[PDB]
Parts: C-alpha cells; sequence; structure tokens
C-alpha cells in the first residue's frame, strides 16, 4: 500500500520518509500538506486527455522553440523539402522495410505518416512516428524540421531515420496512475511606531581572547541601517538598538547574527541569518533558539547576509539564544489593499531619452546616487520601458515604506517582460516576495518548456534563495516537472546531488518527496538509476580508498570481479541513462570498460543499446563516471556553450560547437559523455606542426576533405571567441579534442572567468604562410562577427552567471569574478571600440 511507496521515495531521495514526519516545525509540515494541491493539479492534466495526454507526460516532444528555419538551414534542403526514411516493422520474423519519402519540412507527423502509408500499399490515424534508436516520439502536430531531431539532422546532413508504430503498442506500455493522496493530509506593522530592538540572550556549544555578537538588518545583501554589536565576553542578556523604524521594515527583512572572535583582529566563528517575519507574514516574537552555521571559506567579511536562513539542522552546534518584543498582539504585514491605500496618501523629453540610455545597461553596471533619484522621479514614465524595472528597484529605498507602498503598486500593474530580463530579478539582489512573484508569473506566461529545460539548472539554483519553502518559483518548477517527464527528470538529478549539502538538504528533500509522490510510476525508473549510481559510487570509493596504490591490471580484475557479482550486474544493466533518459542502458559490454589513467582515475564504461532499431543511431553507449571531480563548473560552461551556439546559428552564423552531455550525481561524482569517434590533439601528433592537417588529410579524401576543413574553421573559430568572453584556461592538446569529420572541440572546464600553430595550418589548407592566406581572413571574419553577437547578448550572460553566485563554486563567488566578461567582451566601450580591443587580443 502506502508503506512500500514510502519505501521506495526514501530510497530515491536516499532520506527515510519518516524522517520528515518527526520534524515538528510549522511551515515544514504545512509544506506537505499545501503542496499536494499542485501534485492534484499536475495529475489532472495527465487525465485530461487519457491516453494522449499520459503518452505525452512521458515521452514530451523534443521540439526548438520557432518553427522558423534561419536562412542557412534553409539552404540545406532541396526545393524546401526534406528527405526521410520511415521504418516499418512486419512480424513474424520482426522484417525491417523501408520507405524513403521527400516532403516539406513543415509537414506535420500525420502527413508523413500519410505519404508513407500512401507508399507502401503502392504495391489512416491509429499510428505514430518514433526516432529510431531511442525513445524519442513525435507525438504532436508541430512542422517536422522543429522536432531537434530533425532539425539536427538537416543541418550535420544526415539523413532521419523514424519508425511508423502503432498507436496502441504505445498506449498499452504506459502505466494505469493513482497519484493517491497520504496519510499527512491582529495588530498592523504600521501601527507599532518603536524603533526595532532585538535582545541577545546567551550562546550554548561555544568551546582568542574574547567572543561577541555582530548583528544587522539587511533585504538581500544590503544594510537596511547600521550594524549594532553586543559588549565583548557566554551571556550577554542586552538589547541591541537599531537606526530603523518598525514600521520601515521591508516584508523581505532578515537579522543577520554572527559570533564573531577578536590593530585588533576580527574573524567570524558561526553565522546565522533569520526572517524578521515569517510565512504566515507575522512579525516574529518572544524567545527563539537559532543553531549557527560554519564559516564557509573566503567570507572576507564578518556577516554572511546571502547565507542560507534558518537555524542549522544539526542542533548540537553554537545556539545563539534570542528574545523579540511582544506588542501585546500578533503583529502581521499589512495586506495588499492597506499598502495601496498609503501608497495613495503618499502623493521632458531630454529626460526620455536619458532614461532610454540607462535603460540599456547592463546588470553590473554602476547606477550613481543622482541616477537613482533620477530613475525614481520618473518612476511613472518607467511603466513604458518595461525592461527598465531591474533598474527602478534598485533606486526604491528599501528601509523607506513610504517608497515601497510606491514601488508595489507600480509592480502590481507592470507590463509582462521577455523570460530572460525577468530572470534578473530571480538572482539574490531581489528579494522581495512582490518582485519575486512577478518574475515568476513572466516565466509562467512566455516560457516554453525547451527554454525551461535550457535554464533549468539556474531556476534550481535560485530556490535557494527563496525565504519560504512554499513560494510561486517552487509551484511553477514542480508543476512543470510534474508535467513534462523529460523536465522531471532533470529536476530530480539537479535536486538530489544537493542532498549532501545540510545547507539545502531539507528545502530540497521536501521538495523531492512532494516529486516522487506525484511523478507516477517513473520513481521505479528513478530509483534503478538511484540504484546503480550507489553501486558506482561505492565501486569507485573502494577503488579509490581501499585498492588506491595497486596497479591497474590488479584493479581491473577487482573491476570485473565485483561488476561479475550477481547484486552488481542486476543492479548496472537495464537502466535508463541519468544524462538523457531516452536512451535505455541493456547489458554492460565489460570487455570494452576500463578504469582511465586520467586524473582522479574515471570509469569508462560501454552498455548496448536495446532498441530494435540500434543500428540507425548507436549500438553502444559510452559513458564515463567520474569520482572526485567537480562537475559544476563543467556543467555550466556547457550550458553557456549550448546558448552561444544558438545564438549564432540563429543570427545566420554557422559556428559548430559540441555541448557534451554532464549530469552531475551527487558530491564531486557524475557523469559525462562519450563524444563517438573523437582523440586529442596530443593523441593525433603522438601516432612538428604539420601533423594535425595531415591526420585530418587522411581521414577525409576527396570531395569530403572540403567539409572537413571547413567544419574545422567553424568550430576552431566558436571556440577560439568562446574560451576568450569566458577565460577558458588549460588549454593545452590533452584537453582539445578533433573528430574524424574535422569537428573540433574542448573537455574538462576546471578553469573559468580567470591558437596553436597546427591549427592555422588546417585553417589555411597546408600554407607555409597560414596568417596570410584568404582562409585565414575569412576564419578572423567569423570570429569578429560571433565575438559581436554574443556581445549584443551580453545582459542575457552576466544573468545566467549571477544566479549561479550562490552555488558554492570556487571560481564564481563575488560579482567581482562575473566582472571579468565585462572586461572581455568590452561592454563599457562601444561596438567599433570592442572589436578593436578582441582584434589587437587576436593579433
Ligand atoms: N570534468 C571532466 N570532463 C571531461 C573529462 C574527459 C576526460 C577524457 N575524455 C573525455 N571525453 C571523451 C570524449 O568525449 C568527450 C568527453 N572527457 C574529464 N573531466
Amino acid at each position: 500500500e502506502e508503506k512500500i511507496l514510502n519505501r521506495e521515495i526514501g530510497f530515491a531521495i536516499g532520506m527515510p520518509v519518516c524522517e520528515f514526519d518527526m520534524v515538528k516545525d510549522p511551515e515544514v509540515q504545512d509544506f506537505r500538506r499545501n503542496i499536494l494541491n499542485v501534485c492534484k493539479e499536475a495529475v489532472d492534466l495527465r487525465d485530461l486527455n487519457s491516453p494522449h495526454s499520459r503518452a505525452m507526460y512521458v515521452y514530451p516532444p523534443n521540439v526548438e522553440s520557432s518553427p522558423e528555419l534561419p536562412k542557412h538551414i534553409y539552404n540545406k534542403l532541396d526545393k524546401g523539402q526534406i528527405i526521410v526514411v520511415i521504418w516499418v516493422i512486419v512480424s513474424p520474423n520482426n522484417d525491417k522495410q523501408k520507405y524513403t519519402l521527400k516532403i516539406n519540412h513543415d509537414c506535420v507527423p500525420e502527413q508523413v505518416i500519410a505519404e508513407a502509408i500512401r507508399k507502401k500499399t503502392r504495391s489512416q490515424g491509429k499510428y505514430i512516428l518514433k526516432v529510431c534508436g531511442c525513445d524519442e516520439y513525435f507525438l504532436e502536430k508541430y512542422p517536422l524540421s522543429q522536432y531537434k531531431y530533425i532539425r539536427s539532422c538537416i543541418m550535420l546532413g544526415r539523413m532521419p531515420n523514424l519508425m511508423l508504430m502503432a498507436k496502441e503498442s504505445l498506449y498499452s506500455q504506459l502505466p494505469m496512475d493513482c497519484f493517491t493522496m497520504p496519510s499527512y493530509s491582529t495588530k498592523s506593522l504600521w501601527v507599532i511606531n518603536s524603533a526595532l530592538r532585538i535582545k541577545i540572550l546567551c550562546a550554548t556549544y561555544v568551546n582568542i581572547d574574547k567572543i561577541y555578537v555582530r548583528t544587522g538588518i539587511y533585504h538581500g545583501g544590503e544594510p537596511l541601517c547600521d550594524n549594532v554589536n553586543t559588549q565583548r565576553v557566554p551571556r550577554w542578556n542586552e538589547w541591541l538598538n537599531y537606526d530603523i523604524y518598525i514600521p520601515d521594515l521591508p516584508r523581505a527583512a532578515r537579522l543577520c547574527l554572527s559570533i564573531c572572535s577578536v590593530k585588533e583582529e576580527h574573524c567570524p566563528l558561526a553565522w546565522g541569518n533569520i526572517n524578521l517575519f515569517d510565512y504566515t507574514d507575522t512579525l516574529v516574537s518572544g524567545k527563539m533558539a537559532l543553531n549557527l552555521w560554519p564559516v564557509p571559506h573566503g567570507l572576507e567579511d564578518l556577516l554572511n547576509p546571502i547565507g542560507v536562513t534558518g537555524s542549522n539542522p544539526n542542533k548540537e552546534t553554537p545556539c545563539l539564544e534570542l528574545e523579540f518584543d511582544w506588542f501585546s498582539s500578533v503583529v502581521k504585514f499589512p495586506d495588499m489593499s492597506v499598502i495601496e491605500e498609503h501608497a495613495n496618501w503618499s502623493v521632458r523629453e531630454n529626460d526620455k531619452e536619458q532614461l532610454k540610455a540607462i535603460s540599456t545597461r547592463d546588470p553590473l553596471s554602476e547606477i550613481t546616487e543622482q541616477e537613482k533619484d533620477f530613475l525614481w522621479s520618473h518612476r511613472h514614465y518607467c511603466v513604458t520601458i518595461p525592461e527598465i524595472l531591474p533598474k527602478l528597484l534598485l533606486s526604491v529605498k528599501w528601509n523607506s515604506r513610504d517608497e515601497v507602498a510606491q514601488m508595489y503598486c507600480l509592480v502590481k500593474d507592470w507590463p509582462p517582460i521577455k523570460p530572460e530580463q525577468a530572470m534578473e530579478l530571480l538572482d539574490c539582489n531581489y528579494p522581495d516576495p512582490m518582485v519575486r512573484g512577478f518574475a515568476v508569473r513572466c516565466l509562467e506566461k512566455y516560457l516554453t518548456d525547451d527554454k525551461l529545460s535550457q535554464y533549468l539548472i539556474q531556476l534550481v539554483q535560485v530556490l535557494k534563495y527563496e525565504q519560504y519553502l512554499d513560494n510561486l518559483l517552487v509551484r511553477f518548477l514542480l508543476k512543470k516537472a510534474l508535467t513534462n517527464q523529460r523536465i522531471g527528470h532533470f529536476f530530480f538529478w539537479h535536486l538530489k546531488s544537493e542532498m549532501h549539502n545540510k545547507t539545502v538538504s531539507q528545502r530540497f528533500g521536501l521538495l523531492l518527496e512532494s516529486y516522487c509522490r506525484a511523478c507516477g510510476m517513473y520513481l521505479k525508473h528513478l530509483n534503478r538509476q538511484v540504484e546503480a549510481m550507489e553501486k558506482l559510487i561505492n565501486l569507485t570509493d573502494i577503488l579509490k580508498q581501499e585498492k588506491k596504490d595497486e596497479t591497474q591490471k590488479v584493479q581491473m580484475k577487482f573491476l570485473v570481479e565485483q561488476m561479475r557479482r550477481p547484486d552488481f550486474m542486476d543492479a548496472l544493466q537495464g537502466f535508463l541513462s541519468p544524462l538523457n533518459p531516452a536512451h535505455q542502458l541493456g547489458n554492460l559490454r565489460l570487455e570494452e570498460c576500463r578504469i582511465m589513467s586520467s586524473a582522479k582515475r574515471p570509469l569508462w564504461l560501454n552498455w548496448e543499446n536495446p532498441d530494435i532499431m540500434s543500428e540507425l543511431l548507436f549500438q553502444n553507449n559510452e559513458i564515463i563516471f567520474k569520482n572526485g571531480d567537480d562537475l559544476r563548473q563543467d556543467m555550466l560552461t556547457l550550458q553557456i556553450i549550448r546558448i552561444m551556439e544558438n545564438i549564432w546559428q540563429n543570427q545566420g552564423l554557422d559556428l559548430r560547437m559540441l555541448p557534451y552531455g554532464c549530469l552531475s550525481i551527487g558530491d564531486c561524482v557524475g557523469l559525462i559523455e562519450v563524444v563517438r569517434n573523437s582523440h586529442t590533439i596530443m593523441q593525433i601528433q603522438c601516432k612538428n606542426s604539420h601533423t594535425l592537417h595531415q591526420w585530418l588529410k587522411d581521414k577525409n579524401k576527396g570531395e569530403i576533405y572540403d567539409a572537413a576543413i571547413d567544419l574545422f574553421t567553424r568550430s576552431c573559430a566558436g571556440y577560439c571567441v568562446a574560451t576568450f568572453i569566458l577565460g577558458i584556461g588549460d588549454r593545452h592538446n590533452s584537453n582539445i579534442m578533433v573528430k574524424d569529420d574535422g569537428q573540433l572541440f574542448h573537455i574538462d572546464f576546471g578553469h573559468f572567468l580567470d591558437l596553436t600553430q597546427d591549427f592555422l595550418i588546417v585553417i589555411s589548407k597546408g600554407a607555409q604562410e597560414c596568417t596570410k592566406t584568404r582562409e585565414f581572413e575569412r576564419f578572423q571574419e567569423m570570429c569578429y562577427k560571433a565575438y559581436l553577437a554574443i556581445r549584443q547578448h551580453a545582459n542575457l550572460f552576466i544573468n545566467l552567471f549571477s544566479m549561479m553566485l550562490g552555488s558554492g563554486m570556487p571560481e564564481l563567488q563575488s560579482f567581482d569574478d562575473i566582472a571579468y566578461i565585462r572586461k572581455t567582451l568590452a561592454l563599457d566601450k562601444t561596438e567599433q571600440e570592442a572589436l578593436e580591443y578582441f582584434m589587437k587580443q587576436m593579433n
């Protein structure tokens, strides 16, 4: 019954569900019950047009955001038509019959199926089209070229191989749903005319010269008043008085505490932050016990205002007891109507052009005090340039309820903005729940499932910035994960991979419980993925701890011996790939598995593809399992590279990049996708500057030589511009790879935000004066055009990095690290001045 489901949920999260039942925090138990509404809404969407809607949840169409094909992709077609191969399995003997078609690139799946039926019968709608070799279906009326698989075949010049499948054969393999409910289911702040005061009672569990408590009232990372310290001494029993009146406290105000140690040398020993208002909008009052957190490396200040809000779950840590005033009644933050009343009671063409100039500045551009006052005075004209909302929100004095009431009214009527601009309002700079709610509404209105999958790692990270467990953002993400299994799969893994981090364990564990309770039979597939990953984690841990010093041959004897055990073989075969759940990982080809001699000794694993038409895609799936490397920098880099490639493709610049798959599975463990038929530059050379070009010529003889040199040039141009803008380091010949067809790509992105002679000879087709050929001038023009196209999209890139500021990545800890892109992109210069800077760097 439910005891079975709770056991399976526990195995998926890596935490027994009864641990959440034991938590007495009312916010936790209210979240567990209230999130079930989102679960029921999603389950209802899945049964609305059953069984078609159930099939589209499990197998959502993998399409691009727009049906429009860029001019250079349309040119690859034959008079706007594509040649596709439709296969039909005609049992007995499982015989494969192919029928080749030449149809319009925008033909919907049913038109393609009808043309195949016509060609077959020359010797109605109870069929569906599947991609040969993987579990990807064409279940929706999109034009064929919009499907990522088809669009990928047009570019690349490959032939689409689709399979005509009986609609009944798919629907019968979909499970029967249940999603049954679990067993676990005043005065106004503005009338308190006193300044804020908080009593610091005593600190337990605090085993140099003296100790004191450092405190501050903050809104985001910005202090609303000066910091106040207790006396150096531990019992203080002292009331701390702040230079801020209670009615001027914004809704997202937080108390940031610290226990510091003392030409005096100061150092934080522990920190803790408390929301001044709880999840029910009640101002905190009475006694409270805050368990503090250890100081994170590289703090550079006495307080941590960006850090997680709430008491440390480990109650055997420094515990600071605090007392808040009680004003005889429960104090609440005023209703929207009350705020509206106070906002009302609070009240040139050269100026319109000055607002337009400020509006075009990037998120990290400095806005002077004169400019902040200028923007705020024209706050009413600003509703006509909606892209200026983030700049106007920074101009508001958040410690003044008169300005904040007026800002709330402007936000309540603000025109919707594009998702990439609404995402800037979801970083740590904008804590206000009305600002954050506006941003989420822009995402619900305009974010496609495609763009949501693309920006999933920033949206899962910005969940950590929410003040409360139940919020608009988490409800949006969970609804999208519970209505699109491809989004849900990555949503599950992005959360699970952070369960080891205790500052987020509770939030992410509760969110994972809701997801597992409502995802349906996919939980059984997720448990197989989790079980295979645990066997690999334990195995690689035994290798890196016990058999660490033994030889590679002795380690391989142990790996084969461990992997041949029944328990291990069953766990490592017949499960979906966490890198791409559309790929089934059948039988382990142990003869092809090897312990690599690369850093941290990763495992190169090879599994058969059990698809009946595996030969039309890939017969074997090769994945690297790594233990010891933080795959988060690689994830972020590969996401940026994919975004840069789309910016170039859509602007008509055909620069082909290779953002191979890379999923973090937990604490410094992950999977990396093996790009088939690839070799490092060092391998090509060790099997002189003219060696590389010679290897490419031996592999590509004839007309296919021109294609390989062109592809090499384009891919090389994209990676020179990308590595430049991002400041990617350690670009030696073992981190740069090349494919049989000339495609160049980089690997291992351990360094970010800080052209060999062999490539120039390949680009110039063999010439000795390579830097003087016309091919080098054409390659140089590609770089300049690629550089300027990305510079036009700088606000997107600055925002995608800014959302990663609180991930804990050593390379991105502050806005000074993101400022590296402001220098390479030369955002403080003109388009002509930036191109000349880039040209000087290239020359
Ligand atoms: N973090 C990180 N990322 C990638 C690697 C790595 C090392 C060796 N080979 C590959 N390749 C094989 C060819 O396909 C592309 C992936 N990757 C290592 N560490």
